[PDB]
């Protein structure tokens, strides 16, 4: 079967300090995100789009397209595949690993995605004991919530920020299912930190002041120097 292409990278200019790294969402590659956060890229940061592997998608009677786990309905009452958002969660990990030894530490790395990217990145962030910066997710939600226990999560990423962006009129993955997700958010990491955005008219896209509000969270997390 087919290799894994080298991620679409929006290089810096001056000396990469820190790094985005972000998750397509269904059927697509990583070149329209890389193309999108170039348009509010800053100087001393490094963006980073992987591609997720062509496979099989339950949803759609199997039929082959890039996803980075297999999806198997649109509900939060449906079931999810456990075994391979843990084993892309890994992947993940290894590639924010890959980064770190770049000279760019973990706590100086914002991980972001769209749709079913974005919510490998919640996953990945609430899971992983590798510090980072900040999760910027997109009309996402947050896979395997039963698995987290009710309290804090605790760890090395107990205060992280996180910039949920959703569309009130997306038909596919709907406000309520991000509005789900952002409750449960606020009882797993510090909910000061936790901002939620809601774009009137949008769909599952993504919009330019929703740009500009990810760009403004960026900036504010990964100052220069």
């Amino acid at each position: 079967n087919m290799s894994t292409p080298l991620p679409a990278i929006v290089p810096a200019a001056r000396k990469a300090t820190a790094a985005v790294i972000f998750l397509h969402g269904l059927g697509d590659t990583g070149h329209g995100w890389a193309e999108a956060f170039a348009g509010i890229r800053s100087s001393h940061i490094k963006y980073i789009c992987p591609h997720a592997p062509v496979r099989p998608v339950t949803l759609n009677m199997n039929v082959a397209m890039p996803s980075w786990f297999d999806i198997i309905g649109l509900s939060p009452d449906s079931q999810e595949d456990e075994s391979g958002i843990k084993q892309a969660a890994e992947n993940i990990k290894a590639l924010i690993d890959q980064e770190v030894k770049n000279g760019i530490p973990s706590n100086r790395i914002i991980l972001g995605g769209f749709s079913q990217g974005g919510a490998l990145s919640l996953y990945t962030a609430l899971t992983t004991q590798q510090k980072l910066a900040g999760v910027t997710a997109l009309s996402c939600w947050l896979p395997l919530r039963a698995s987290f226990p009710q309290g804090p999560i605790g760890g090395a990423n107990r205060d992280i920020s996180i910039l949920q962006c959703h569309g009130d009129c997306d038909p596919l993955v709907p406000l309520m299912f991000g509005s789900l997700t952002v409750e449960k958010l606020k009882t797993l990491v510090n909910p000061a930190n936790v901002t939620f955005k809601t774009y009137e008219g949008m769909m599952h896209s993504s919009c330019q002041q929703e740009m500009m509000d990810v760009k403004q969270f960026i900036d504010k997390l990964l100052p220069p120097i």
